[PDB]
């Protein structure tokens, strides 16, 4: 078969498609019409979105298809480096810090990271119990305060303080500025264009800035010599079984930037979507609530109460089935290779997963394939094999996972516990594309439920 392409527009070929503030759910939209797979072309450049999970299951197959820097994650690199997101599989520093950080983010060290979780979430709950009766809550601004300061605390014992701030600090503006102008980037038929100069010196500003202060923070650190039970002192100390080196300063940089892109973006995203679909479904949210009221007896929750939040845990899977806060994902080919039976692949030939169409293709979810209903994940085993893939795939999936779900789980399950929710504006969905989706102008009122911490 010949695989269908979407509109051209002459020498640019579909490049001004991505022409927009809206490019994953333009992709999206375009999958709807053409089907599982197209190709699309830009100047110098061709590759093909996968929407099914016919296509999507061979795709993951580790021995034919590893992971490829997207043009995106290309730019990302300029500040990320090779820190093991923006770090090819081939690269020394990929395997070596995969090895050292592994332990670190187990599902077993999240025991360990719980309390500086706590933390970070009682100041939400305690913002929340503050407001005035006249006053909304406005939810993504309100996550990303959380997930930031979560990262910031577990990561090197740093508190950037979000929730005593209106603006972001000093590392953030640029952090957030810098991915901005990686993402504008994909869109500029002719950079070196003298309109883009501006740009270009900005970001290298913001790249300085990023630098300094995480250089500072690791110099900081071993001057200090204290060994907090964070990720720079597993990080300082560790070494690779493998090759038996300890990674080196400019790698940890790399990894610490890594983190805060990952804590900033991607975790308030989950938050707020789900946040989202509780309040536009009653029965759901009412359901996840009495769960929280039952399980969480303490005035802190531990641990293992949080691994007891099974519906809570359910709902934040429903919430990456319907907007997969990290959309997309790049892999190329291994070696020469047929995709399905239909489509020859040359060694080198790219992919693109596109996360959203898979986790809406109606063959594995059926025909209700746009409702929320998180019971869908009642008995997972039921799933077929690479059906839902919010975190990636196989070794170069999410690091993070059991980190963001830990926290997502937590933090939601307080929220369900402390109050009842309002969804005052009747909220039309907006999503903001960054590097991730959020919810733009998401507000609610929350009402106390006058429970003491
Ligand atoms: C709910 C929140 C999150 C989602 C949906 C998510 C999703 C993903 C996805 C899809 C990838 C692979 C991208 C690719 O193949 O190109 C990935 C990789 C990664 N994520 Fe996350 N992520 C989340 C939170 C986090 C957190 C909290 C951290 C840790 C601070 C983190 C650290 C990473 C790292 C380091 C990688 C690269 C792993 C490697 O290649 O060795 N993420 N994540
Ligand atoms: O960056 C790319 O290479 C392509 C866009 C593209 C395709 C062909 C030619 C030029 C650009 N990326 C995409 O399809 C989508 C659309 C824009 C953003 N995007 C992404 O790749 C998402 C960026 C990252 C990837 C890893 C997980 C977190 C999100």
């Amino acid at each position: 078969k010949e695989m269908p392409q979407p509109k051209t527009f002459g020498e640019l070929k579909n490049l001004p498609l991505l022409n927009t503030d809206k490019p994953v759910q333009a992709l999206m939209k375009i999958a709807d019409e053409l089907g599982e797979i197209f190709k699309f072309e830009a100047p110098g450049r061709v590759t093909r979105y996968l929407s099914s999970q016919r296509l999507i299951k061979e795709a993951c197959d580790e021995s034919r298809f590893d992971k490829n820097l997207s043009q995106a994650l290309k730019f990302v690199r300029d500040f990320a480096g090779d820190g093991l997101f923006t770090s090819w599989t081939h690269e020394k520093n990929w395997k070596k810090a995969h090895n050292i950080l592994l332990p670190s983010f187990s599902q077993q060290a999240m025991k360990g990271y719980h309390a500086m979780m706590v933390d970070i979430a009682v100041q939400l709950v305690q913002k929340w119990e503050r407001l005035n009766a006249d006053e909304h809550i406005e939810v993504p601004e309100d996550m990303t305060r959380l997930t930031l300061d979560t990262i910031g605390l577990c990561g090197f014992n740093y508190r950037f303080n979000s929730f005593y701030r209106d603006q972001p600090h000093p590392f953030i503006t640029s952090m957030v500025r810098a991915l901005d102008e990686a993402m504008n980037k994909l869109q500029r038929a002719n950079p070196d264009d003298p309109a883009y100069d501006e740009n270009k010196r900005q970001f290298q500003e913001d790249i300085k800035v990023m630098n300094d202060l995480v250089d500072k923070i690791i110099a900081d650190r071993k001057a200090s010599g204290e060994q907090s039970d964070d990720l720079l002192t597993h990080m300082l100390n560790g070494k690779d079984p493998e090759t038996g080196e300890p990674l080196d300063d400019e790698n940890i940089r790399y990894q610490i930037i890594t983190f805060l892109i990952a804590g900033h973006e991607t975790t308030s995203g989950l938050l707020s979507f789900a946040l989202y679909f509780l309040v536009k479904n009653p029965h759901v949210l009412q359901k996840a609530a009495e769960e929280a009221a039952r399980v969480l007896v303490d005035p802190v929750p531990s641990y293992k109460q949080v691994k007891q939040l099974k519906y809570v845990g359910m709902v934040l899977n429903e919430a990456l089935r319907l907007w997969p806060t990290a959309p997309a994902f790049s892999l190329y080919a291994k070696e020469d290779t047929v995709l399905g039976g239909e489509y020859p692949l040359e060694k080198g030939d790219e992919l693109m997963v596109l996360i959203p169409q898979l986790h809406r293709d109606k063959t594995i979810w059926g025909d209700d394939v746009e409702e929320f209903r998180p019971e869908r994940f009642e008995n997972p085993s039921a799933i077929p094999q690479h059906a839902f893939k919010p975190f990636g795939n196989g070794q170069r999936a999410c690091i993070g996972q059991q980190f963001a779900l830990h926290e997502a789980t937590l933090v939601l399950g307080m929220m369900l516990k402390h109050f009842d929710f309002e969804d005052h504006t009747n909220y039309e969905l907006d999503i903001k594309e960054t590097l991730t989706l959020k919810p733009e102008g998401f507000v609610v009122k929350a009402k106390s439920k006058k429970i003491p911490l």
